[PDB]
RNA sequence: UCUCU
RNA sequence: UCUCU
RNA sequence: UCUCU
């Protein structure tokens, strides 16, 4: 059905301007960007509208916006559907980038020094109940961390935390965001869940883990400048680090495990997104960190985040035990 | 027989199309390949038949197609004679493969998300039917995986699973990989049953195991998509990750326990290719992990894939010294 | 805020000589650098004033300097607003930067030598007094080092020694220090005391926590040049020493447990600066040093620093528990 | 006498053709090789006949042809004895070497999966008794690894199993590869044997030893191609292993202990070279391992080569306590 | 006072010669050297002066020499004082140094086989009446280890040692060198004594350290071929190994711990220094070596100096029990 | 006394044909050495011949030659006095050389294959006369090891067996190599014995050490090609190995313990060399282990030599208190 | 397996 | 120290 | 933690 699109477009040159193409660009290493559909978690498409360097210059772009615009068919020597003109960068907001404030420069609102060290075991009914506390209206713009062992009954939490998010607040926009996981743990989620959940599976590569997170967190990072309130609910802040530790390139240094020293600097940034800004809106992210996993990598992970958050609990070892 | 083969097509020069040998493609890094026969597990040899970089772009053919058409006798500054014309692939003419949807681009229908861990209940009919559960109808494209410490007769078993799929489901394609075994064992599955055994033997380079696994999830790939349910038997996940690992790029440098990262995405991909599609065919993999073999990159490797799988299985570990 | 400053400045192009814009100097590789504001802790924004390698030499400017002066708006071929001429550093003329006496050539007075180690008594006033022996009149110009485990109230402490300082001494100038630390604890810092405090956030990169704590120990130093009593209160050497280590070029290839030989250097000098001089000021620095963090690093980084402070406290170790 | 030789030789050019010379080809890493006597194990000696890299392209020869042919004096800028031109290749076969199959294209017979697993205790009489049938003619063609634990017994056995292999078996040819050896070990190995004995000493370098095996198996893969039956009694495949580890260049990776994971190929063809075919001959492969060296490096190559043979047997550990 | 001094000299060029600078000169990497004075520590002064690598092949001058002598003002392009001409090298000798005999080539007279283990437990009087036989005039010459853990009562110690040697033996002249150690250590030791006292604080780079060092130990070399008496109380052998470890350049092997195998050798060769000769005149080292320290690195240079001397105390573990 | 010995033989250049140096030869990587004297261990000093490329292809002269011969004094452009004629090497004309049997063809005859492992009797004679037991008529040409942990009066051994040698046979030559060892330990060890005693100190680099042994075992090989009988007694193997480990060209990177593979070679070689020929004459190396050193390498360096010599003698383990 | 007045 | 119905 | 008749 890909090749017969081709065709559609190419022969309907006889009207000009009428082709629509959406998605949210994503700049990369050279200069120039692509925009990206959500529907297939960002993937890399041949239906992926082409945008120039220069357009990215000319409307202050930056990777992450949901730009709406005109299309044209590709030209000889080419391979994608360009970027002809622009219409809608976002909401009623005019093509204009720029007479709105850039997420780093607003003004963030903090909490207090204290760490809430939340208690970990009861029903996932309340461990649920005890994270929730930054789903609230109030307590908004946090950085919740979830520590959990194997066999912990994380999976089981998160889609209630997930679910009752959603059915509790759906005032907010919530972006469930997975990372190298089962291809049925993520369809699961998915039909779960009526917001929006991305994700990358075990098979994929470390290039697009990376790629899939950078996405939803800049996606994040720009729904709060447009004043709504988001949560990312991220699986495995550790796997993504895992990542993150093979797609930098060789600084020449490597901590305990194997993992270079210069690598934890990006998933740090992605946990330190999270605030409240006195201008008006919220991102929230509550991660989790896999412990005891048989990888001493893993442990060096957590032992770097270990209490970079607002608060976190360490899950229980009695559904490690029980089963039920 | 080599250099008799040769002296026969350069006779026949005189009656035009009339040469006929069916091998199945690869393709190399330049952007060309060759033709490779089943019988001999896609050996390089003499007598293959060259595929130019002419070729590929017309008939949309990749790596891993059943090729079969005409062929000239080598001319001079040659080594192989080459490919002059295309028949078929299996079915239909060979300009359909321009109008046929690529396996990545099939869409999958997903199953439930249980890790479904199975207990060493006794090598017989009770083990082996746990696995004809992902033969059966209902639970076809999965990813089913067997744990197995040394001497517990998992060829045994591994036998006794390939031999039911052969005799139960005739419209079944059984296809039994093996990598780095002993040359006996091959021979013995080899007539064991009566579908397709591919292997490497253990006297050979990590160049050759990957090639051949290579070789296979590209041919059952294709079978997929023509609406055929396939079933691949991989003999060591482990021995494969092992043999990828001295055969890709040295780079990264970070080696966790004694496996560089860039390494475990080559197997895995292999692995979580199964799948089921609402188009039509099946594509389930069963494969086994080989465990304590007191070799740090097995244990590590096998702590990778644990868990990655819709099943796993235990195959009798401290209880394989009941001889009942 | 940022495009309508520039607009002001650009019309403001009748009326010469009027522009004012106190930064303190920064310089980097080439032999050029920029002006910075505190109230920022020395961040690399738009509307910094540049500084050319022309005005360097006469003036005789180097980093950490305090510079008042005028600036010209943009001309084209630039990014920033130029430094036009200088004004005053804070009390005579510029042309005195010339004869001005160099820290590293200031006669030191010499007090004495004693490990002067001390218990942990109970995090009360029987506590911060002891720090409060090194701003007493009589022993100024000394290496504190704090001794701290997770958990022992060291902020706590840290605090009320900042808050003594600040509400005792008038003459002195309080300066503390916070490295790769959380956003909240910096916020509670920073109102705590009316002095002044510097700090780099956790989800900052290496590059920052070291030019951070480069720009304080500068002007520290510039401080004392002026006859002035001035102390560091930094949090975490270790997190600095940590920081420097993935900074510092990667040679020599010791790792010695997990550090390259040539990086404790920087930390060690920075820490070694305290000192008494006898033509007149003070710099006396108290740091922290986290340990038991399960880190094969900051371990090694302490025992590295252990005893080179002329005082060592340790914040309770087993007796941290004792909640009375 | 070595100087002697050559005036001989040279003044004996008024007849033109009557110089003979013989030995076993080895192909270097260049493209030509040099004809190598066995009575100095096949030594690099100026009394060596050269040969061209072309009559290696005119006679099919590959490294490990037993040449017998007529040679001529060396010309000005030349060293040694080339090959003027060729008589026998073989036995009663011409020159001609395109009128018999290839080692490698032979059909193997093989035996069952099942590894027999050989009882360890006796006197050495009883356990060459065991390994004896692989010397039968029934039970040849197969792979015997005797590991070896130190003072368990060893060279007073593999001299018994040598022994008893010439004097049971005068039908079959035996070489006897020895290596990195005590020269009295050797010595006493060769009076004690009629057949051949090929050995290099432990102050022989890695670059020898390699090539000395190498030699000896390329010489089997030969002798076998002419319907011969032979057996190769290896001592220390690991020790080969060990040579084979520091001669091949450095790949860029390397497993526990500090060998490279490509090393350990080459002795794997080594052991993989024994069979039975269907088209007359046998290569049989009785080769040691040695175990508990105090090496980590020996119990790597002992777990990668673990039952990849057809029988084994794991010695004594009553001769290691009695010293009988 | 710095700028001072240059106005002065450069307008008193009326005169033209009676400017005399002195010091000892060091010899740099590319050839040329400076002369630098001993109440600095022999610090990189701009009142240092310059001396070509001319005069260096002129006055067989090596680094080390006690050079006084006429100098003059700089020439435009340079930065220091040259050395104009030349009036003493040392004491009442001519500016000639062809007439003694160098260090290295005069002739030792040895103690014997016998390595003295004194005992270490003692009051700190007692102790040093022990290693006060290398001072001795009879005992000179010789090479001592004091071997010292942590808290082991060393600096009080090394002062009683040093502070007796000046006032017992002031017959010879003394140099305490300290490396890597706490200022006010070093301001102790030289209010202690009347004696030279050369130390590099711990804040002090590697490059000095070594530096530092050097300039001490071929000052001694020099002052014995002048048929003085020397004694070099060396604190820290482990702590300028080091230093020696982290200026050489990679060699690229390293040995347990982090140590290149290259690096020891310098340090060796400061221990080998030590000599009585039959010309007259001695150089005796005692030296200090740092035990448990918590460094795996300390315990490699131990073990590699472990009896190199000809007496060694292990010190007392009784004052590192009650601290008195 | 060195540069009046040039003015000697400039001076007397008007009597031709006169001037006498004997120096045993050394060859450098280029292709050219020069001539050295015993009594100072083989030293690169300046009163050394030099010797050309030239004569080396006439005379055959090899690395460790003891030449005799007429030398002219140095004409400008060189540094040292240059060889002008041959005289003798020992016996017979210089050209003789060319017509003599190189070592490594000499036929050597094989001895009785026997570990011979005695046991720590107790240091008297009882020890060192089963040492003489390679030194008497029957067992010449053999490779003695002696395993020795730190005080096992080792020395007391060594000197005692360097003694009874040199005051038994009188036509047997006694060369004693000590290597990395104190300066006492030296002096005593040449006036010891009336011998040959060549040694290298600890202060020394390895290059030396290396050096210092390859002088030895080439002169020790020439004495054997003039069917003479030949001893050395070297004092640790462990030491000369560690030498060669930093000296060999950094390759492999194959690291097993803390030595690069490629490096034991160069020891086992130097061991390996001890033969008794047929022809005549005596080459049987006596060699120490230096064991329970507490390092890394000196235990896997001694795993390497462990039952390489045809006996091995261990000093007493535990026993090594039983003062009586 | 960094919880926990 | 991979034995072993 | 290389002491020690």
């Amino acid at each position: 059905k890909q090749d017969i699109i081709f065709a559609i477009l190419k022969q309907h040159a006889k009207s000009g301007e009428d082709i629509f193409g959406d998605g949210v660009l994503e700049i990369l290493q050279d200069g120039f960007g692509f925009l990206r559909s959500a529907d297939s978690s960002y993937l890399a498409g041949p239906d992926d509208i082409y945008v120039s360097p220069s357009q990215i210059r000319r409307f202050n772009l930056r990777t992450g916006d949901t730009i709406s615009g005109k299309i044209r068919p590709p030209k000889e020597g080419e391979r994608y559907f360009a970027l002809l003109k622009v219409n809608e960068v976002n909401f009623d907001k005019p093509e204009n980038a720029r007479n709105k404030i850039l997420f780093e420069n607003l003004t963030p609102l903090h909490a207090n020094s204290r760490l809430r060290m939340e208690r970990g075991n009861g029903s996932t009914e309340d461990l649920t109940a005890r994270v929730l506390d930054l789903a609230s209206p109030i307590g908004r713009g946090q950085r919740g961390l979830i520590v959990a062992p194997p066999k912990a009954g994380k999976t089981m939490l998160l889609q209630n935390i997930a679910q009752s998010i959603a059915y509790n607040h759906p005032d907010c926009v919530l972006m469930v965001l997975l990372i190298d996981e089962r291809p049925e743990e993520v369809t699961e989620m998915q039909r779960l869940v009526k917001g929006e959940v991305v994700a990358s599976t075990f098979d994929e590569p470390a290039s697009r883990h990376v790629q899939v997170a950078e996405m939803v967190i800049e996606k994040a990072k720009r729904l709060v400048e447009h004043k709504k309130d988001v949560i990312i609910l991220l699986d495995s802040i550790t796997r993504l680090a895992r990542a993150y530790n093979t797609v930098v390139p060789a600084s020449g240094k490597v901590l305990t495990g194997g993992v270079d020293a210069n690598a934890l600097h990006r998933p740090k940034r992605f946990f330190g997104a999270a605030r409240n800004v006195e201008e008006g809106g919220s991102l929230t992210i509550i991660a989790t960190a896999l412990i005891d996993t048989g990888s001493k990598m893993d442990e060096v992970i957590y032992e770097e985040f270990k209490g970079t958050g607002n608060m976190e609990l360490h899950l229980s070892r009695k559904i490690a035990e029980k089963r039920v």
